[PDB]
């Protein structure tokens, strides 16, 4: 879902508990019920640990592979659902998603042609722009990259982003705040926490900084009715110490990171939970 | 600065105290020193009270008059500082600010001509769009309006916003979350709290909802070195009960609110503090 001292995981569990006791019933787009709270934040340190949640096994290899696909700016689904309605027959066969996802991170606003076209120098590269500013002005308060839900792009002019990520630099540490307009607490939030924390380590590595904190803010923080019973069970589990993330080579540019450059260590989560 | 149970004010004072003890030295744009913390949030109820801070007298009449000017979409400064460098001689005489401030709330992206031109139907009206969506789909998670620092608009393509405001509706209550990329804790934050809370009441009134909560999130939350001594003094003051805000007529449209439609009641703040 990345476009579409007390243990830090206690924040997450406390937020689950708060939505369960205090959330109000509210329908999503499809008319499916949620318990919802408006406005929440949590901070997770990245210093010498990596916030892969331990109360359930998080799909780390999937976090990593989806982020690397976003970074590459891909619109080929094969390299890796109402917006599909706006695609032609021929093109959604072959896996062409149109100008969506990492296309906005790397080529925001470029005239789209096809998923095998050459978009070098076309549109705003938000990602490289973030990295260049970290290097030219670390005090900058504008070090911001947004992601859109693909469904929204042709829906209106100036469509609101889904997520905005702000970076912040001080004492040679890089920190990241991700504000998401809505957050599926059971499924999306853990995956997103790992995803933006991983991006934070990648760019700290290339800019020669140290990871600092990851802050997650959310608008409509919600639990799907279906997820209530498994989440109640996850709450009674005790967090284990966060693992470490180790980058195994010196890497010079963002586009040069490969999935096997990363190693997670000392990850001992509780068993997987399947959320509908 | 709107484009450019325990008392809720305790949040604010606690945030001041945290920056004082835990903030790190960081320079702003001009090379002026701050104490800074990355990532902060506070919630203020709007139910039957209005969060005009009481530990110092807040300039309420100024909050009100600036918001009404933004709402009108004005670029005439007379109707009410590095970006001034990009203005011609003739035009910054007569008070023409160019396509800046409420121009983005009411005519985002319209080709600018002059501050007395007629922009009806030109560009995206973010404000009316927020109100129309509250009325057509209250569950919408996309009820978002952004504001830009005028300095940033011609600085780059796709310039990051300064503030994003998200609205949220449930049980016929309207709530608002304002995320600002940087927040001047001494001067801007109190004024902004009152400003977005006032906007929240105005739109709740026109959409027939009730005000709910106002949530303030900030990126780089900072105290100017100069403000440290007066803020230390403000901290030792005890908050008085928040006042009420009373709207004195039934008003049908956003553009129809006049400054004398509002009355603040039972406001008994501590004395004014002048922050440099």
């Amino acid at each position: 879902e990345l476009p579409r001292p007390p243990h830090g995981e206690l924040q997450y569990l406390g937020q689950i508990q708060h939505i369960l006791r205090c959330g109000v019933r509210k329908d999503d787009r499809t008319g499916t019920g949620t318990l919802s709270v408006f406005g929440m934040q949590a901070r997770y340190s990245l210093r010498d640990e990596f916030p892969l949640l331990t109360t359930k096994r998080v799909f780390w290899k999937g976090v990593l592979e989806e982020l690397l696909w976003f970074i590459k700016g891909s619109t080929n689904a094969k390299e890796l659902r109402d917006f599909l309605d706006s695609l032609g027959f021929s093109t959604r066969e072959e896996g062409d998603l149109g100008p969506v996802y990492g296309f906005q991170w790397r080529h925001f606003g470029a005239e789209y042609r096809d998923m095998e076209s050459d978009y070098s120098g076309q549109g705003v590269d938000q990602l490289q722009r973030v990295i260049d500013t970290i290097k030219t002005n670390p005090d900058d308060r504008r070090i911001i990259m947004c992601a859109w839900n693909p469904r929204d792009l042709p829906l209106m002019a100036l469509p609101p982003c889904h997520a905005l990520c702000q970076f912040y630099v001080v004492n040679s540490e890089l920190s990241c705040q991700l504000y998401q307009r809505s957050g599926d607490m059971g499924l999306g939030v853990p995956f997103n926490i790992a995803s933006y924390a991983l991006l934070t380590y990648m760019i700290a590595h290339i800019t020669g900084l140290k990871p600092g904190d990851f802050i997650h803010t959310l608008g409509d923080a919600h639990i799907y009715l279906n997820h209530i019973e498994p989440l109640k069970i996850q709450l009674q589990r005790e967090p284990r110490p966060f693992p470490k993330l180790r980058i195994l080579r010196k890497v010079e540019k963002i586009d040069d990171f490969k999935a096997e450059d990363f190693q997670i260590e000392g990850y001992n989560p509780h068993p997987t939970i399947k959320m509908e």
